[PDB]
């Protein structure tokens, strides 16, 4: 494929940092006024990772509608994603409120609760079935129904209950547990297989609200997940799969949330993920 030849070109010339800088310079810039508001300071994890106003998800409460989350709407691929930060101790209720209101079926987690000896994420789901979580601020109940631990990922069945109305929904929690503390994975095989597993569950399908994807900031590994999935979908859809430009898709995604793909090594990994992922469907 012509993407692999472009990949081999940048590899031989060692210009991954230069290509990544080009994207960084070309990337969209939009206001994040609501995010920067002083009352929303404790709702943000990082000062430099904000949702654009135009694509931000609004909570259905008149008090404070703010959550650090962006709707990425891919028109041509017919796919939507919510990218958000790993919830904070104070925003765990907000997080599940969004899952409920947006009618999400799947939650994709691409980090461990602890990485590099620091807390990257609040423990926002129950670890034992007998110990449910109740979120008093958003009036929601969350129960672990089942857990399936595998070598590279863990899938959890969760029940989310709106306590005001008593409706229940099954939420699928897809947790990629083997992303290395430093850098990117050596082989995209595990990541791609994880992707296919999320796909197979119907969590990315149009009959459901957009999947909720997060890592620490919801931009680095989260960007990779959405970029790979969209590129692969487009190669299936288009007349001429070679016309899929990963850089062009990324820049289109960057219109909805900042900083998707954080390093040149993450971009290289994305290429590899798309290249290897295509080879699984095209032999
Ligand atoms: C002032 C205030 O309120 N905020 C206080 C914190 S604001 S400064 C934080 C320091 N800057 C960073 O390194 C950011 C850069 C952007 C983002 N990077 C990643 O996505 C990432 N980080 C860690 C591990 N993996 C990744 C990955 O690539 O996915 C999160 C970390
Ligand atoms: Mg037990």
């Amino acid at each position: 494929m012509e993407m692999e030849k472009e990949f081999e070109q940048i590899d031989k010339s060692g210009s991954w940092a230069a290509i990544y800088q080009d994207i960084r310079h070309e990337a969209s810039d939009f206001p994040s006024r609501v995010a920067k508001l002083p009352k929303n300071k404790n709702r943000n994890r990082y000062c430099d990772v904000s949702p654009f106003d135009h694509s931000r998800i609004k909570l259905h409460q008149e008090d404070n509608d703010y959550i650090n989350a962006s709707l990425i709407k891919m028109e041509e691929a017919q796919r939507s994603y919510i990218l958000t930060q790993g919830p904070l101790p104070n925003t765990v209720g907000h997080f599940w409120e969004m899952v409920w209101e947006q009618k999400s079926r799947g939650v994709v987690m691409l980090n461990r609760v602890m990485e590099k000896g620091s807390l990257k994420c609040a423990q926002y789901w129950p670890q034992k079935e007998e110990k449910e979580m109740i979120f008093e601020d958003t009036n929601l109940k969350l129960t672990l129904i089942s857990e399936d631990i595998k070598s590279y990922y863990t899938v959890r069945q969760l029940e989310l209950e709106n306590l005001t109305t008593q409706e229940t929904r099954e939420i699928l929690h897809f947790h990629y547990t083997t992303w290395p503390d430093f850098g990117v994975p050596e082989s995209p095989a595990s990541f791609l297989n994880f992707l296919f597993k999320v796909r197979e569950s119907g969590s990315l399908s149009p009959e459901h609200g957009p999947v909720v994807v997060h890592c620490s900031a919801g931009i680095g590994r989260s960007g990779t997940f959405c970029l790979a999935d969209t590129c692969l979908l487009l190669m299936d859809k288009r007349k001429d799969p070679s016309s899929v430009d990963i850089k062009k898709v990324l820049l289109e995604m960057r219109k909805f949330r900042m900083g998707l793909i954080q390093t040149a090594d993450q971009l290289r990994f994305s290429y590899l993920a798309v290249i290897e992922g295509a080879k699984f469907i095209m032999g």
